[PDB]
């Protein structure tokens, strides 16, 4: 079982290179739009505390240079969105996907394709932790993306690694995931936990293949399982939880209470060395709608 | 520290659907060539004991469906290679990227476009496990492949899938990994192994990444390492295998019997709650190829 990426040649036709100065980063190119992360504009001194209306506006079209691959393109107007910087340009990229932006929650999964200076280098399936950041592995205006059906749903970008070595961004509309600034102050990722409604999911996944010898003829309450969940520094179940893992309950025939039963005993015993689907430590990053 | 997979657009524009009678599978379309598995063109009962040339020689050009997302490609020859049929167009592909065919060796890391029936819909980071199967993820004839300065090394090609769920398949001149055949019979991986190179450069990587915890004071002869390693399944280390991580070595100071010393400690504790790069397991799709980028 897999954690798949989705292709990404779709986004790999948008990435481009933006320069600013003496910083360079990447920026997403869709239509005659260039997005990138406003901390673009900033000196390493301004950076520490930095004031963006008042950067912008002492900046000019001319201060940015924009390159995708050979072409150089003209930018012909600047704008922030919250967080995010908008470069228009004189070209519309005839590689622009259908497309929409979209804000995710913690625990959902998506693709991030790993960019250096406009020139993207891999790919790779995240979730976003509960407490807002993305382990993962300059790339500052890479992104993060979900394709339903030929239209790419972009989710994340890039902005700050934190100290602890994850990596804290915004939607693409410049909202910031998690309690975290586009400044160079002392910040760091709160305590995370677990995402219990994706361990689930995962251990539906492990019936569905063929390995069953973690069920049990128990079951547990939704409350008894929270105090077991919180103990265990797992994020607490919700009957919304309950609800969206119902297609995998009627699929495999284990009611959600049950498998939570089996996760609560594979939380206090172990696995006595056995495997669920090849791994000995529980999955939380593949979701129902992964599973599905 | 993520498995990260290429970026996968330069193959996504050369998948194509073959469709032989009832049977749909991917093709690989390049230049005016469309490869694919040659069991395209057999019944579930030819499987048991496919006769291939047999086969083919009864099929004509127009046997062959080719679509390429809307197209149908028109077929106007065809050949058998070992095992990967080629579908001669009469379009030769305009997205075929640079690329070439190369056959690799167990312990050697690419990555899957997963596809179905023509239509791309995952990629993946995979290494050629030392019994020459694959634990990947309607797949037949998906691609396996590196990308190096813009040009694509294609390596794998889907066919078979093994009892015990993983994969078998080919390199892009149809010539099978492993003892595996196109054909319904008993074949079984072999007892897998894990590969130890990968997990030294790894170790490696989590040195001069910063993190040290699980070395210690010991060295080991070589093959004093080989009698241990080998009672947990491990490869043996050959002194190719010490020699390419020399540069690791060199880069961190820490000789490669040392790190051998390392990894037996670990082999013989565990992790005892703790991880390396992230990671709770000792990881082995990392070649030190791959660590050193």
């Amino acid at each position: 079982f897999r954690k798949m990426a989705f292709p990404s040649g779709k986004v790999e036709g948008c990435m481009v290179q933006v320069t600013c100065g003496t910083t360079t980063l990447n920026g997403l190119w869709l239509d005659d739009v260039v997005y990138c992360p406003r901390h673009v504009i900033c000196t390493s001194e301004d950076m520490l505390n930095p004031n963006y209306e008042d950067l912008l506006i002492r900046k000019s079209n001319h201060n940015f240079l924009v390159q995708a691959g050979n072409v150089q393109l003209r930018v012909i107007g600047h704008s922030m969105q919250n967080c995010v910087l908008k470069l228009k340009v004189d070209t519309a990229n005839p590689k622009t996907p259908k497309y929409k932006f979209v804000r995710i929650q913690p625990g959902q999964t998506f693709s991030v394709l790993a960019c250096y200076n406009g020139s993207p280098s891999g790919v790779y399936q995240c979730a976003m932790r509960p407490n807002f950041t993305i382990k993962g592995s300059g790339s500052c205006g890479s992104v993060g993306f979900n394709i339903d059906y030929d239209c790419v749903s972009f989710c994340y970008m890039h902005h700050m690694e934190l100290p602890t070595g994850v990596h804290a961004g915004t939607d693409l509309e410049g909202n910031f995931y998690g309690p975290f600034v586009d400044r160079q102050t002392a910040q760091a990722a709160g305590t995370d936990t677990t995402i219990t409604v994706n361990v689930l999911a995962w251990l539906y996944a492990a019936v569905i293949n063929g390995d069953r010898w973690f069920l049990n003829r128990f079951t547990t309450t939704l409350n008894d399982f929270n105090l077991v969940a919180m103990k265990y520094n797992y994020e607490p179940l919700t009957q919304d939880h309950v609800d969206i893992l119902g297609p995998l309950s009627a699929q495999t025939g284990i009611a959600v209470l049950d498998m939570c039963a089996s996760l609560k005993e594979l939380l206090q015993n172990g696995m006595n060395g056995r495997t669920i689907l090849g791994s000995a430590l529980l999955e939380d990053e593949f979701t129902p709608f992964d599973v599905v």
